[PDB]
């Protein structure tokens, strides 16, 4: 089975559903379409993901195989092999300027500002104060978050699930997907997400979840995966996340409606838990 749905763009007033009711579904599924902006080149990114993992005999992408998380000081970034079929390569947008080509780095905060965007008409909705995006999202109601700009590509020849369930650490991510693959499970069925290149798929992750947990209507963080591929597929995607440097964590909070915010951990500590129970 296929999961139906909503498509949104982007348009003078944020983000734009068919309705009121559309809008909501969407939200209260916690996945949903966004079309691409029509200006917005994404071949770079695309090429990217197909290259980045078969090392430096392959221009001009295939040498960011050789930087592995200890050229950053931080574990979670460069590249790295998972045990499921996935292989990754990880970058925060500190290191897109010197690390990232100029083109990919143009992708990311292309992204960023784009789920930027997105991220503010959620806020609006959920009726959180104005005044309180800024600590809600740790700096994501800006442009002061943590961003990842992550490139995937699944190796067919690996006999393991494409990518174990699991939920996003963050409040959005914009993925960008052109290959079947993606599941999700709202309500206790999985279902295949639809391919439909001309839209990012937008998800929620878990501070999203966390954040509006106390609302009248809480958002969730939706369980996703990536069945076994007998093909090579790849696919990559912008995640916004608390701002979670190594010396500089800003927290993740939830909200009490007509209280305020209330601190419930670390930033880089839900990062960890989140990609330890994962992969284990
Ligand atoms: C360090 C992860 C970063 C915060 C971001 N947050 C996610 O939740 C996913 C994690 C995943 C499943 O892609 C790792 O394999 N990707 C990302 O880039
Ligand atoms: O490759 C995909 O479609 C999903 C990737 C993903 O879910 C992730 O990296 O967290
Ligand atoms: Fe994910």
């Amino acid at each position: 089975r296929t999961a139906d749905l909503e498509r949104a763009r982007l348009g003078d007033d944020g983000l734009d559903f068919q309705d009121d009711a559309a809008q909501a579904r969407a939200f209260a599924q916690g996945v949903f379409l966004l079309e691409i902006p029509e200006w917005l080149d994404l071949s770079a990114g695309d090429r990217f993901a197909r290259q980045f993992f078969q090392g430096t005999g392959v221009e001009p992408y295939g040498k960011y195989r050789d930087l592995s998380s200890e050229h950053f000081g931080d574990e979670l970034l460069g590249y790295h092999s998972r045990v499921d079929q996935l292989e990754q390569f990880l970058l925060e947008r500190r290191f897109w300027g010197e690390v990232y080509p100029s083109e990919i780095a143009t992708l990311g905060e292309h992204l960023t500002l784009l789920s930027h965007r997105v991220l503010r008409s959620v806020l609006a909705s959920a009726g959180i104060p104005e005044e309180d995006w800024h600590r809600a999202s740790g700096g994501c109601s800006e442009t002061n978050g943590s961003y990842h700009l992550t490139f995937n590509h699944y190796r067919s020849a690996h006999q393991d699930i494409g990518l174990s369930s699991h939920k996003d650490d963050g409040f959005i991510t914009v993925l960008r997907t052109t290959a079947q693959g993606l599941e999700v499970n709202r309500d206790d069925v999985w279902e295949k997400v639809p391919v439909d290149p001309a839209c990012f798929v937008v998800n929620f992750g878990l501070s999203m979840e966390i954040l509006t947990s106390a609302c009248v209507t809480p958002l969730s963080a939706i369980m996703h995966r990536v069945s076994h591929q007998n093909f090579d597929r790849s696919s990559f995607g912008h995640f916004s996340s608390s701002r979670c440097l190594p010396g500089a964590d800003d927290g993740i909070y939830r909200y009490l409606p007509s209280a305020g915010l209330e601190r419930v951990c670390g930033s880089r500590e839900l990062i960890e838990e989140n990609d330890h129970e994962i992969y284990m």
